[PDB]
């Protein structure tokens, strides 16, 4: 019977190292066999409500005629093994395929969709080279690990990312052991203060003693924390060198305030050559899809669209598992959500054709320092040659406040600024309230020419549009440390006093800049704990004591000579 | 096969009058007949994900073995007939509920559970007298209409919460219907821009204009705007006078800034004693359950605890669906979320034994007009004869923040009010700041003196936390239209510059007040568009247009002779 269908708990599926690992397989009535999609799941295969709100009302799935499988990733749940984020997944996922496509009711058609971790298992599987591979729908993932969400593309560490989803898996490994241990309860309570204060777990040295958090999941440690360089450790776990040669279809899902959005639409870009890629970008944070945010409201059409996601989920792979080659007809290979008019908009590409790449320069009279100092912006090189000071204290950073936060306080991505607004270690330039909008839609970047008095440091740059009222929204941010402005993989340290040109990649928006708003951007030498802070010393980072941190006087110069300047990807539509 | 379901979609459920009602079935593989959990459905019962993340993981109890029966109302969606609200739910409950009964696959004992309309439907089922129906499980819901959702005990229009609901229902009428109309697609954008805009879509006057919505769905003017008293037409579809007499389990949930809040209490004080009834209370509005807020963080455990209301579901449906004696053993009876401290709490009953219905009389030198006014709170009568004034302008009412607003900006419960604050119709009455630690929990009310020169018009009485910072956090409000002082039913006009003594019913709520903040009262004549506005001329106010109202001078009296007071239920834990 059409629409029908049954569901068959813990079916144990035999890894090639003979460690089984659970599924749950939802398969219609039909009188043969069906196209096959898998979710890949750390959090439960049971617990279907806790993401499913995120990505699909996949049940239509089943009830027009596909087989679901939803699996619990190894040493999780009811799956057999231990857990090791990531570096299992690629085989196990291989296997997974490899047995679906064995079972009678599958027809040779196999697809995935998921969101986050279920995205990034996903370029994991895709990698394989298994044929019945079809289509892919990774929503918020990376196929860089340490781009996103470890690390990053300025070679600071996520700091809150990290010890927040640490907590969580940690409280999934608690509740899936063998037998119930005396100490699960304080482990629990321990836990959850971590989730409560990720703040404050960031703010301890040194980073690298995790009492709790490196004893349930070493991991945190021996990987992540211990390898801050860019190099062989992460570059195994790493799937973006490999997405240019392959032919698989992606639906690809990103937001703005996403912590993945930089990787997301990285992804987009490496396989939209090779096969049939769409891009979905909504207003989103990782933790808050509603469109509703503490001082900035997108509208409900910002709400994340989930009848329309199923729609366009069924359409993409009704065109790629079942071969109906007119199933995409009227669907836009790009579909953005363009903040300031807050509307919904398609386009033929990404990055837009006819983007201009635009340097606005930073300028200004006497110092820049706070929102109430002289600093500008402006599509005019600076016609003096000036210089903004600042004094960096590690035991004060600058405190994160939206963009791409993901466990601490990771709901309010765009985040009124004017909290931090009168910090002097905050250099703020903004153009005249402008009188015609200005859209800027694209990737990011800052080219700014600094120097220190340390050996170390950090730089950030954060866009901001200012409204009529005073909200001062971020957009999009991000964060360049000094002995990797040059290289991740090989860094190198810098001399006190000399001036260096860096590149800040700042991750990607799209905005327009109303009339009687402003264009801003923030500069200074931390954003925590969204990234961890930086010592000042040139040594280990996440080795050292509070106490053996340095402070750093920074400077930014701007002028003809120096022409310290962000690039904004400017989109003109008359 | 333990564990393993089967799921039959779309399956036509005969009612009295020859309407089919669509459901679907949930059904476990087992050897004989099985207990059945029913849900009633406006929201489509495909959409599972939409509600269930407010509820239970549900599919727990099929993998346990009960079935599971989700229904679409008349109406709506697969559902054949025409819909309007509550009118045919008894009799469509209890034709449902017989149709199960008969079916093979049910074992003779059926229980519901589920949320807001899906919790209010759980008692019009259960008056029906239906021996089948074991138990129910009414999360957010109401067996009174008109004291919640669409009134109050206060007799003023919920007019946020009417044209919302509404306007989403309205959503859903257009798509499920017979064939797409060209008038559709201009529907749907009207729909969404009065969900965008409650408060705007509220001011329109007369209120009871609605094009849009008045064509879509009747009921919204014929029953709802159109009866402002609480008429026969309300008592018809009231069960609140039949809960006394029913011996049903009912496991009661409620949120501290829900909507529903007053009602959902109120049905569990009318059967805990002839039944099994249980109750949990967390700090929750409507459309946000995180624990999260603006201004305003609960901590983890404050969110919705799905897998432990799932526990306590099963538990008690074991204990009354399937006979087992010790399936609620060591489950609380009461378990409220006690705001302040922020911890979940267990106790034997509600009220409280042992609460102390303690008086805070207004009191205080000079004005106590806004939060720089004079206005105090103190266990002592006040010792001099003193009067607050104000005028109250039906064209500028004082804006609604945060409350039991459902949904006008209805995911900020706990708001800050200090936007409010200088304002000259907010009169402010705080004790002196707290050495310990005082709490309140359970119902709230106020007994104002006071005095009007007009034959009508509306009192508002708030309860606020003053944090040491200065936020000042919403706790529970309510309000009382003057004509209804007396009686809901039967309103009578006041006389000009006579003094009354008035009740107003501020709800419920439980909060440790702690060393360093203040107990603060706010007391005005709006709150909007929580409450529709009085219009002060004794007329319909629905049909009046904002030029025919007036302005009102409005007086709160307070001293020896009239000691108008806040009642605080007080709670001492040693
Ligand atoms: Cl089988
Ligand atoms: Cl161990
Ligand atoms: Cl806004
Ligand atoms: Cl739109
Ligand atoms: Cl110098
Ligand atoms: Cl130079
Ligand atoms: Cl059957
Ligand atoms: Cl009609
Ligand atoms: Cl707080
Ligand atoms: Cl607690
Ligand atoms: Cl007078
Ligand atoms: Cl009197």
């Amino acid at each position: 019977v059409d629409g029908n269908y049954s569901v068959a708990s813990n079916v144990m599926v035999p890894m090639r190292d003979g460690v089984r690992l659970a599924v749950d397989l939802y398969r219609p009535d039909a009188d043969g066999p069906v196209p096959v999609l898998l979710v890949r799941n750390p959090y439960d295969k049971f617990d279907v409500f806790a993401w499913s709100t995120q990505s699909t009302n996949w049940l239509e799935f089943v009830r027009d005629g596909y087989a679901v499988v939803i699996q619990d990733t190894r040493g999780l749940f009811a799956s057999e093994g231990e857990f090791v984020p990531h570096v299992d997944d690629e085989a196990d996922a291989e296997d997974t395929l490899s047995w679906i496509l064995e079972q009678a009711w599958c027809d040779g058609n196999v697809g995935m969709f998921g969101v986050s971790y279920l995205g990034v298992t996903q370029w994991q599987a895709a990698v394989s080279g298994v044929g019945g591979l079809k289509a892919i729908a990774p929503s918020m993932a990376s196929a860089d690990l340490y781009r996103a969400p470890w690390y990053g593309p300025g070679g600071a560490l996520s700091v809150e990312a990290l010890l927040g989803w640490s907590a969580l898996i940690g409280t999934g490994l608690i509740t899936s052991r063998s037998d119930a241990r005396p100490e699960d309860a304080a482990d629990f309570v321990q836990l959850a203060a971590i989730l409560n204060d990720v703040a404050g777990a960031a703010s301890v040295t040194p980073l690298a003693e995790q009492p709790l958090l490196g004893r349930l999941i070493p991991w945190v440690i021996d990987q992540v924390v211990d390898h801050p360089d860019n190099d062989e450790s992460w570059q195994s776990i790493s799937l973006f060198e490999r997405l240019g040669g392959l032919a698989t279809p992606a639906l690809i899902t990103a937001g703005w305030y996403d912590g993945f959005v930089g990787e997301s639409l990285r992804t987009f870009v490496a396989v939209k050559d090779n096969a049939d890629a769409r891009l979905v970008v909504g207003p989103w944070s990782h933790s808050n899809l509603t469109g509703r945010n503490a001082d900035r409201k997108f509208g409900i059409a910002a709400t994340y669209p989930i009848q329309e996601a199923t729609t366009m989920h069924k359409a993409f792979f009704d065109r790629h598992l079942r071969g109906e080659t007119d199933a995409l007809a009227g669907v836009p290979k790009v579909r953005l959500f363009v903040m300031g008019i807050d509307e919904w908009r398609d386009e033929t590409d990404w990055p837009l054709p006819d983007t201009a790449y635009t340097p606005f320069y930073l300028g200004g009279s006497g110092a820049a320092n706070t929102s109430t100092g002289g600093g500008t912006l402006s599509t005019s090189i600076s016609g003096t040659e000036s210089a903004d000071t600042y004094l960096y204290d590690p035991a004060d950073p600058v405190p994160s406040l939206g963009g791409t936060l993901l466990f601490h306080n990771g709901d309010n991505g765009p985040a009124d600024q004017r909290p931090i607004h009168d910090r002097d270690d905050v250099l703020c330039y903004s153009t005249e309230v402008l009188t015609d909008p200005v859209e800027v839609t694209g990737t990011v970047s800052a080219r700014l020419f600094v120097s220190s008095s340390a050996v170390d440091t950090d730089f950030t740059a954060k866009l901001v549009d200012v409204f009529p009222d005073g909200r001062a929204i971020a957009l999009c941010d991000g964060i360049v440390r000094m002995r990797y402005r040059e290289t991740l993989v090989n860094p190198t340290l810098i001399e006190a006093g000399e001036i260096y040109e860096v590149a800040i990649d700042m991750l990607a928006t799209s905005n327009v800049f109303l009339p009687g708003h402003r264009i801003m951007v923030q500069v200074s030498s931390s954003n925590f704990p969204k990234y961890d802070r930086n010592s000042n010393t040139g040594g280990v980072i996440a080795r050292e004591q509070l106490e053996e941190m340095c402070t750093a006087v920074n400077r930014i110069h701007r002028g003809p000579e120096h022409p310290s300047h962000i690039v904004l990807p400017i989109i003109k539509r008359k």
